[PDB]
């Protein structure tokens, strides 16, 4: 059994917008906007939702790039977060009580300051390639195991 959550990726040829996290899980790391999927919603309004919420941001359309399944142990829900990229955006991004958005340059995505596995899948995200990861957490830090490929199908 597993909970839906969306991750919402603005990559431009040059650049990836992401959000200082504010309150809430993951306060405190960057990131791109998401979060939980609610019943009476696809997964992607939810994530056009999230999108708007924390961004004002709204976009054209949102493309499919990865799924990542997140197991915590001690905790019996798996995390499934459905992970899209989009490159035209609606608006400017704008702080929310939620995220704090800043464009970044693509050589200076700061990985040290996100989720770790961030570190392992985003360069899959740079080539553009569709992937399927799975990532088991002690605690909010520690990686201890995981698995990434490459799909046709996300
Ligand atoms: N990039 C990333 N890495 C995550 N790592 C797992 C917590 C350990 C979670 C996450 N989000 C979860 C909540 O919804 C937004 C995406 N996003």
């Amino acid at each position: 059994a597993s909970r839906l959550y969306t991750l919402v990726l603005v990559l431009q040829p040059q650049r990836v917008l992401l959000g200082m996290k504010k309150r809430g899980f993951g306060a405190g790391r960057w990131n791109g906007f998401g979060g939980k999927v609610q019943e009476g919603e696809t997964i992607e309004d939810g994530a056009r939702r999230e999108l708007q919420e924390e961004s004002g941001l709204t976009v054209d359309a949102l493309h499919k790039v990865g799924q990542i399944v997140f197991e915590f142990v001690g905790e019996p829900e798996l995390m499934d977060v459905h992970v899209f990229c989009t490159d035209s955006i609606q608006g400017t991004p704008v702080e929310s009580d939620e995220m704090r958005p800043c464009w970044f340059q693509l050589d200076q995505i700061p990985f040290k300051d996100m989720w770790p596995d961030d570190s392992y899948w985003f360069p899959l995200l740079l080539q553009k390639k569709k992937f399927h990861g799975y990532f088991k957490f002690q605690g909010q830090d520690t990686i201890l195991d995981y698995t990434l490929r490459e799909v046709d199908t996300v």
